[PDB]
């Protein structure tokens, strides 16, 4: 799986372990081992949520398979605790888009995982 | 809703209030309030488009609902018309991907909306 | 077509002409005009693979078509071999999303392909 948040939050204060945390914690959420997680993170964006500048995140977690109704809404909970503990951003001020990716559909180590 | 926008020209040339112009844009072209619209624009990027260097932007527009065939034609008219006049990017140099999201994979404020 | 990079790779790690090299490759491996293809190279980002921050990619092929199970085998052996040679990024360390645009669902010119 893959996970990405985009945010208006400085580089400053995205704290040291931030990546490596969240790569436990979706191994743990996601049942994958964690040597198939991947994490992007990239602060100090230009954007607004609601129309204001006030901290925001939007997020992208990509996965094949573990995606769906419940799962999401768990994946959810935990994801915006981790941003508001770790980086402050009300929880309200987080979208995350899941996507759950057909096998055939993600290339990895030359090939695909199909 | 939320929009992104990736694009080869420089931060110094987003004016000013251009977020707050699109969020009030896309509020009226989709009908969406302002306040469900997050806008993500990202200046200084490295790309090409036809294999050249001159200003380009490649956007996406994500919406749960009032996404689809008609409708789009008329967000890539707007959307176009308003970079090529604030970013002065030629509408023959933009890309804009658009995605109707499930309301079950959007998470948002702990839970997903659906 | 569009492909995006996003790589912890610093930029000057990324060759001169890498966006025109992937141009050419691209418009040979999917028969599309090379006038139609975007590509957006990011470098210097925050990103861990297998929790850790060793080189690694997380890429993205967009097309209207030419996407299939066979079809994205051959571009991801052809990608990450250009990835590899050119940035020095092992393949292992590489993802790469594959996503079929429907005509109507992509925007250029001021209109969208449909
Ligand atoms: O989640 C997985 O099964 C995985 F090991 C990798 C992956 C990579 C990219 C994606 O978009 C989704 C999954
Ligand atoms: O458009 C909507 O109804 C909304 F309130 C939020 C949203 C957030 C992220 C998306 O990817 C799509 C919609
Ligand atoms: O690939 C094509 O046929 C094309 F001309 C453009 C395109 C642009 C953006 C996309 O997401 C997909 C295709």
């Amino acid at each position: 799986p893959m996970f990405i948040v985009n945010t208006n939050v400085p580089r400053a204060s995205v704290p040291e372990g931030f990546l490596s945390e969240l790569t436990q914690q979706l191994a743990q959420a996601t049942g994958k081992p964690a040597q198939y997680i991947a994490v992007h993170v990239v602060p100090d964006q230009l954007m607004t949520f609601s129309g204001t500048n006030d901290p925001c995140a939007l997020c992208s977690l990509h996965s094949i398979g573990k995606i769906g109704g419940a799962q999401n809404r768990n994946y959810s909970k935990l994801l915006c605790g981790l941003l508001s503990d770790r980086l402050h951003i009300s929880p309200d001020r987080v979208y995350i888009n899941y996507y759950d990716m057909n096998a055939a559909n993600v290339g990895w180590n030359g090939s695909t995982f199909a």
